Formats: structure tokens, C-alpha cells, sequence
């Protein structure tokens, strides 16, 4: 009945040479770690060591070319780091970026290992850079390799290839890379909540809309819950979990739950525009703990208000440790969104009928 925690300050070395105020700050992870200490959560966890992902583990989800190109940045001069970064959508690169992305992924592998070997029940991974925009063949949106996707495949690689993994992605952005990597896969259920605004919200693709339900054997195993019409918060997220995430997840009956846990839907986030509270994130975590015999790994993705993400992710760890959850009409467009997803997925999930 133990909660694992992974954090390594080396992941702070990834930085933006040209704009030291870029919102994907090194101190994102140290602020979260400090708040865990400050709230006396750290001493209640089992510390799991960070490690580098291997290049063969990266090949679970990424092409050898993508791996080689990102690895080549390790010794690039600033001019070439700027040029390579600019070939992607919203990427900055320093000489330490590749190392840090390996550390983020390997830390989560070690956390998934600790859960699956029974050394801990659940775990939290305070990692950067994030992962969920990363595609098989390209970097995107502050992400180099798809940490959560890789962790799902790593978990399958040490148990069975068809181990049922649920990925709940509550970062305010669509995890396009995660969706694409698993789009034909019935072993990995991807559920994303994200601001959409009819394609105007980053990453600006109709791939994030509710009618993208998966392909082939994966049809039904991709659930997009897209928000339109401005600011959402706890009522909308609790409703989406009650009508959609939890009924589908229970029917899927995952053997492992990964949370792509960006905290940029948080109150105070400058990039998400939403108002999910730390208590709200606590309740979302508490709900997910009812799945997979409690085998839940929470993985930091985005989230840019340092105070918001520190309080929100700490509230999640508090829930993993077994603490009692803390203590409103939906916006009309949120009801429309939830009903659109319900109609899209009732063909595949009996719990929605
Ligand atoms: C496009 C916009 C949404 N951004 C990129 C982004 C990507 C991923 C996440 C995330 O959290 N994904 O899960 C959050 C933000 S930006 O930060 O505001 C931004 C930063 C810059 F440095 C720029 F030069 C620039 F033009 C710019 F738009
Ligand atoms: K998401
Ligand atoms: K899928
Ligand atoms: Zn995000």
C-alpha cells in the first residue's frame, strides 16, 4: 500500500537559450517537488530512481530517424539548435534536451515497473520536458518523445503485449501523438479532455474532435472530449468523468492506468484559460484510483502557473497516498460536448446506452 515518487533535478537542465522566460520552465518540476516536501508528502512516498530510457525503448513508439535527429542536438551549436527546433511546431532545444527527455521517459518506466512488480501500488512522476504531443516521427509542442505512450508500451513489454492500459489525458491540450500512436490499438484506451474551440486551440487539428473514435481494431478505443465556448472548470470536468471517462474506463477494465497529467487546465494557468481547482484534480485522481486495482501512474505533462501546478499535482499525490478527498450548472457548450461524445461512443460502449 505504498505510493512511489520519481523526480530528478537533472531534468531542469533542458532550457530555452533565447528566452529564459519561456513558460516550459526548468523550475516547473522543482517547484512541484518542493511543494510535495512542504506538504510532507515526500516523506510518505517511496522514492523511485530516475534513469535514462534506452534508445531501443524509445523505438517502442518512435522512428529511428526521429531518435537520431533529436540525439544529434546534444552537440549542436546554438545556431543549429535554433534551426532544428524551428523545424517543429513549438519546440526549443538545448544541448541537454535529449538527456532530459530520456530521463523523463526512463523515470516513468521505473515507476511503471515498481507498480507492475508490486513494489508500489501507485506512483507520481514529476518530469520534464513533456511528452503527449510527440509523434512517432516528430517533436511537437514542447515534447520530444511520448513519455506516456512509451510507458504504456514499456509496461506491455514486461508483461504481455495485450495488457490493457488506459491513458487519461487531462492536460488542456489534445495529446495528438498519443492518439496517433494508439489509433489502431485496442490494447491502449486513450481518453483526452481538451480545449478545442472548433480547431482554433493548439494543436489546431480536427484530429482532436469527438468523432475521431479510433481505427480498425482500435475503433472505439479513442475518446476525445473537446471543449468549445471558453472557460471550463470543476463542474465540466466532474460531469465529463461521470458521464464518459469512468463508465468507459470501467467497461474497458484496464490493468494499468496512466494519467497524462498536464496541469494547464488549472485555475491561474496563462495558456489553458480554464479554472480546474486543486480539489478538482484531487477528485479526478480519486475516481481513477477505483480502476485497475489502484495501479495508477500520474505523469506530469504541461501546466505553466508554478503555484497552480505545484498545488494541483500535490493534491493528486495526497489522493494516491489514501488521504480523504477534499470538499456549478454546466456551461451549455459543455453539455453539447458531452452529448456529442456520448453519441459517438454509444456504438462501442454499452455503459453509454
Ligand atoms: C501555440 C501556443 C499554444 N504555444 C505553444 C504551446 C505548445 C504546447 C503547450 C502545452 O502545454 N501542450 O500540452 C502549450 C503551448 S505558446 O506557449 O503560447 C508559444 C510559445 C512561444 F515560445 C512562441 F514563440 C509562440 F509563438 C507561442 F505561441
Ligand atoms: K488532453
Ligand atoms: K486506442
Ligand atoms: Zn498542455
Amino acid at each position: 500500500p505504498i505510493t512511489g515518487l520519481v523526480y530528478d533535478q537533472r531534468m531542469m537542465l533542458h532550457h530555452n537559450m533565447w528566452d529564459s522566460h519561456h513558460p516550459e520552465l526548468p523550475q516547473r518540476i522543482s517547484r512541484i517537488f518542493s511543494r510535495h516536501e512542504e506538504l510532507r508528502l515526500l516523506s510518505r512516498c517511496h522514492r523511485i530512481p530516475a534513469r535514462l530510457a534506452t534508445e531501443e525503448e524509445l523505438a517502442l513508439c518512435h522512428s529511428s530517424k526521429h531518435i537520431s535527429i533529436i540525439k544529434s542536438s546534444e552537440h549542436m551549436k546554438p545556431r543549429d539548435l535554433n534551426r532544428l527546433g524551428d523545424e517543429y511546431n513549438s519546440i526549443f532545444i538545448s544541448n541537454e534536451s535529449y538527456t532530459c527527455a530520456l530521463l523523463a521517459a526512463g523515470s516513468c518506466f521505473n515507476s511503471a515497473q515498481a507498480i507492475l512488480t508490486g513494489q508500489v501500488r501507485n506512483a507520481v512522476a514529476i518530469v520534464r520536458p513533456p511528452g503527449h504531443h510527440a509523434e512517432k516521427d516528430t517533436a511537437c509542442g514542447f515534447c520530444f518523445f511520448n513519455t506516456a505512450a512509451l510507458t504504456a508500451r514499456y509496461a506491455q513489454s514486461i508483461t504481455r503485449e495485450s495488457l490493457r492500459v488506459l491513458i487519461v489525458d487531462w492536460d488542456v491540450h489534445h495529446g495528438n501523438g498519443t492518439q496517433h500512436i494508439f489509433e489502431e490499438d485496442d490494447s491502449v484506451l486513450y481518453i483526452s479532455l481538451h480545449r478545442y474551440e472548433d480547431g482554433a486551440f493548439f494543436p489546431n487539428s480536427e484530429d482532436a474532435n469527438y468523432d475521431k473514435v479510433g481505427l480498425g481494431k482500435g475503433r472505439g478505443y479513442n475518446v476525445n472530449i473537446p471543449w468549445n465556448g471558453g472557460k471550463m472548470g470543476d463542474p465540466e470536468y466532474m460531469a465529463a468523468f461521470h458521464h464518459l471517462v469512468m463508465p468507459i474506463a470501467r467497461e474497458f477494465a484496464p490493468e494499468l492506468v496512466l494519467v497524462s497529467a498536464g496541469f494547464d487546465a488549472a485555475r491561474g494557468d496563462p495558456l489553458g484559460g480554464f479554472q480546474v481547482t486543486p480539489e478538482g484534480y484531487a477528485h479526478l485522481t480519486h475516481q481513477l484510483m477505483s480502476l485497475a486495482a489502484g495501479r495508477v501512474l500520474i505523469i506530469l505533462e504541461g501546466g505553466y502557473n508554478l503555484t497552480s501546478i505545484s498545488e494541483s499535482m500535490s493534491m493528486c499525490t495526497s489522493m494516491l497516498l489514501g488521504d480523504s478527498p477534499p470538499s456549478t450548472p454546466l456551461k451549455t457548450s459543455a453539455t453539447v460536448s458531452i452529448n456529442n461524445v456520448l453519441r459517438a461512443h454509444a456504438p462501442f460502449w454499452s455503459s453509454l446506452r
